[PDB]
């Protein structure tokens, strides 16, 4: 009965346990929402009113979570970077918002006034003392903690998120409560212990509201580092950390994980990036209970499939290079390069619907009308279902090797190579070839204790699983898989280096 009702319900059900737990600061229920009130009406006295873009900048602190929360129950349209984002992607992107307020992180004001220079905008706020603008904590303590109601259209957009090259995914009330939804769903009845360690400018923040939605607690970390997170989950009692898979694999090789105790945890969640099923089945074994959860989803289609912990262990099948089962509301249709339906069983392009769609792209209304096509999300990725239902990624639309008019999918001639015990990680990238236009390169890393890689016996693999044209060409053993600043490969630097 909307989506920031939903999230004040959950800490006034969880009014008397804690509700905000960072490093720094813990708040219950009722006292995160009593900030969030305050804080809420200090941004409506500094003339922020729905529809105003609310630009932010800053880390995982507690006093972010309040931010992001009174920010969308004014109605205002919340606006978040990452840190990791490079200055200048922030520039443009505090300009393409049409920003009535910039609040960052007092830490992080010199970065601050370089944006600030660049796009001058009004109501420059700071979480704390700080050199620019006014400080918002102040601002809020001398304010009254009497509940704020949310009375905006539930339809418009309260937040934006971006995604690099480089894009603002508008979300709304209706398509976040749908989200959050889905997420009790995956994750189970609340209230949960979450242990978010993803930026609140983005992911982690919709995780944080629907921790506090569901009536929980979020444990915030600035980022993901093993060792912090092994002893995380013991002190605060975690029951879920969402990870990025090569996440997955730290937590489960790390020295210290025999000390660490794990279980708190009823889940780790994990996606974002594409799993090595033989990895996670190492992960699986080291952890010694079905812990492990395979979340698909996008900022534009939020949660479309997701593969239960049990299905990690089904006795009957290996689902490992699976992302599951489309969520309760979500169909999934599998489409050929003019949008025909295609028989289960065959690749196509994973065109989603549900009501978790985004309200769309930020100012790019052609590129939405591409993307989203008679409330079809064309999400770029290829896949082919199974007859229980099981969505398999086989590829990313952008990077399929054609050789000689025949089709090769990267990403599932990867799962064959890593499925080999002597391979451990795999990256494949379409190269130039004078005879077939594009060969199969394959960068594999060896498994600890894995000498000379017999690389005709991969290729027989592949030859034999996939066969013939989907055989690397060109086959490196390489020391390290080069990754993108967010989690993923960087097939870029492979096509790069391989030239040279
Ligand atoms: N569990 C999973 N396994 C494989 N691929 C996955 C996945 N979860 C997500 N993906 C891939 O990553 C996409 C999700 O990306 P989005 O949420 O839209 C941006 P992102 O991956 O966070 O990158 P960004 O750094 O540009 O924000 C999917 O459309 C799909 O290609």
């Amino acid at each position: 009965m909307g989506y920031l009702h939903r999230v004040v319900e959950g800490l006034k059900a969880n009014a008397g346990g804690e509700a905000l737990v960072s490093a720094d600061r813990r708040l219950t229920g009722a006292e995160t929402l009593e900030e969030i009130h305050r804080t809420a009406r200090a941004l409506a006295a500094q003339g922020l009113r729905p529809g105003d873009g609310v630009v932010t900048l800053h880390g995982n602190g507690v006093e972010a979570v309040v931010l992001r929360i009174a920010v969308q129950l004014l109605g205002c349209r919340y606006a978040g970077l990452r840190p990791v984002f490079a200055t200048r992607e922030k520039a443009n992107f505090l300009a393409e918002a049409e920003a009535a307020a910039f609040v960052y992180q007092p830490d992080m004001a010199d970065e601050a006034a370089e944006l600030l220079r660049e796009v001058p905008t009004p109501r420059v706020l700071s979480l704390g003392p700080a050199p620019l603008g006014e400080d918002l904590v102040a601002l809020a303590g001398a304010q009254s903690a009497e509940p704020v109601e949310f009375t905006a259209d539930e339809r418009a957009a309260t937040a934006v998120g971006f995604t690099g090259g480089a894009k603002g995914v508008c979300r709304a009330p209706f398509d976040l409560e749908a989200c959050l939804d889905a997420s009790l769903t995956i994750f189970g009845e609340g209230p949960w212990r979450f242990l978010v360690c993803i930026p609140i400018a983005d992911l982690g923040g919709e995780m944080a509201e629907w921790t506090l939605a569901a009536g929980g607690t979020v444990v915030l970390r600035e980022d993901f580092e093993p060792a912090d997170i092994l002893a995380t989950i013991g002190a605060e009692r975690t029951t879920h950390v969402f990870c990025a898979p090569g996440w997955v694999y730290q937590l489960a090789e790390h020295p210290a994980l025999a000390d660490a105790d794990l279980s708190s945890l009823t889940q780790i969640p994990y996606g974002g990036a594409p799993s090595t099923p033989a990895r996670i089945a190492d992960a699986l074994e080291k952890l010694g209970r079905p812990l492990l959860v395979h979340c698909y989803g996008s900022q534009e289609g939020g949660w479309m499939t997701w593969l239960s912990a049990e299905d990690h262990v089904r006795a009957d099948r290996y689902l490992l290079n699976s992302v599951g089962k489309a969520l309760p509301g979500t169909e999934i249709a599998i489409r050929d390069q003019d949008g025909a339906d295609l028989p289960v069983g065959t690749v196509g392009e994973v065109c989603v619907r549900s009501t978790m769609l985004m309200r769309g792209y930020w100012r790019l209304p052609e590129l939405t009308a591409k993307t989203v096509r008679d409330g079809w999300l064309h999400t770029g990725d290829l896949g082919r279902l199974d007859t229980e239902g099981y969505l398999y990624l086989v590829d990313r639309a952008k990077d399929v090797i054609i050789v000689e008019a025949y089709n090769v999918y990267s990403q599932e001639v990867e799962h064959v190579l890593t499925g080999h015990p002597d391979v451990r990680y795999a990256a494949v990238v379409g190269v130039p070839d004078h005879d077939t236009t594009e060969a199969v390169y394959a960068a594999v890393v060896p498994a600890e204790g894995v000498g000379e890689i017999d690389v005709d016996e991969l290729r027989a693999l592949v030859r034999t699983t996939l066969g013939p044209v989907h055989e690397p060409k060109h086959l490196d053993v390489v020391d390290t898989i080069p990754t993108t600043p967010r989690g993923h490969p960087d097939k870029s630097a492979l096509r790069t280096r391989w030239r040279a």
